[PDB]
């Protein structure tokens, strides 16, 4: 399975922080926002990843993250000229995807919880159908909404319904089989001028293979949409990290724990960073 991080958009609510740059370049506590969804693709076992952003921001992502080699993965880059919808990721990414399965994660989504790595690897290892991830939120009408029965079978999925049929938002992480490319090429813009991921997911519902993994109350799916929520998200990460000795979405750590790089390679990443706490964390990990 390949992975795409869709990381453009407008971030207009965050102005002036986004006057020049895209929101996913901004900090969430101690690392750029985009580290968090990239870490999720990596934990899923995905090592070939395309990052899509605006014409002006795609090079900024590339200057931050590089080509992947030092994390033992492959990062590629492509441009989305206008934010004409999430489903456009599969069109821009058609060549990249080829005949493979592909996961899509949004560059501003932050997932954290016990047992998540197992759920990701399960989804990434499926060879047919779509997996989406549902989360109980206060205001479901603001989101794609997934309705399911007592057995966990999807009944419906609607984009910002007037009268939400459940409390479960569909989060910005999706795993698809290769049918997604031609599905995306065949949907049409919604009223709001967007090629909708909800329409992609409707197509898999109709195909009888839309699977939902319900993230329970013990999971965190953090909002980065406003100044207030961004700050809350930062405080959340700080609190987890302070108590334990452990960082959330430390890319180099994940690359080592996933076996993408060796202990020797980790040591070599840590060395030039030894003046700061991040490098020291990496070296402590190498030492144990
Ligand atoms: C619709 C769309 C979203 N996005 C991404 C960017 C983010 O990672 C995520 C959210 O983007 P948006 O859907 O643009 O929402 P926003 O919160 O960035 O904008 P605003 O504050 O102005 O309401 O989806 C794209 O990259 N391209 C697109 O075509
Ligand atoms: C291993 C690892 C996990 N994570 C994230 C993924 C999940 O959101 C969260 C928990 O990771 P998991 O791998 O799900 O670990 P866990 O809490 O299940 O504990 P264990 O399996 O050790 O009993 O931490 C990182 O950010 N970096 C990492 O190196």
């Amino acid at each position: 399975m390949k992975g795409i991080i869709l990381s453009g958009g407008s971030g207009t609510r965050l102005y002036p922080l986004t006057k020049v740059v895209s929101k996913q370049l901004l900090p969430v506590y101690d690392k750029p926002m985009v580290y968090y969804p990239l870490s999720v693709l990596m934990l899923a076992g995905i090592k070939d990843i395309l990052i899509i952003s605006t014409p002006e921001d795609t090079p900024r992502f590339e200057q931050l993250l590089g080509g992947g080699s030092e994390l033992g993965i492959s990062l590629s880059y492509a441009v989305q000229s206008s934010p004409d919808g999430l489903a456009q990721a599969f069109i821009i990414g058609e060549e990249f995807i080829g005949d493979d399965n592909v996961a899509l994660v949004l560059g501003d989504n932050i997932f954290y919880g016990h047992g998540f790595t197992e759920l990701l690897q399960r989804a990434a290892n499926r060879k047919s159908g779509a997996t989406i991830f549902g989360y109980n939120v206060k205001d479901p009408q603001r989101f794609g909404v997934v309705e399911f029965d007592e057995k966990g079978k999807v009944i419906s999925i609607e984009e910002k319904p007037e009268e939400p049929k459940s409390s479960y938002a569909v989060t910005g992480l999706y795993f698809y089989d290769n049918r997604v490319v031609d599905i995306a090429k065949n949907i049409t813009p919604s009223a709001r001028g967007e090629l909708e991921i909800t329409d992609v997911n409707k197509a898999y519902l109709e195909l009888g293979e839309l699977h939902v993994e319900l993230l329970g109350r013990g999971f965190a799916w953090l909002d980065t949409g406003t100044h207030e929520s961004l700050l809350q998200a930062s405080q959340f990460i700080e609190t987890i990290e302070k108590r334990q000795s452990l960082k959330v979405a430390c890319l180099e750590e994940i690359a080592y724990r996933m076996g993408y790089i060796s202990r020797e390679q980790l040591i070599k990443l840590a060395e030039p960073l030894m003046k700061n706490e991040y490098g020291q964390y990496l070296m402590n990990l190498a030492h144990r």
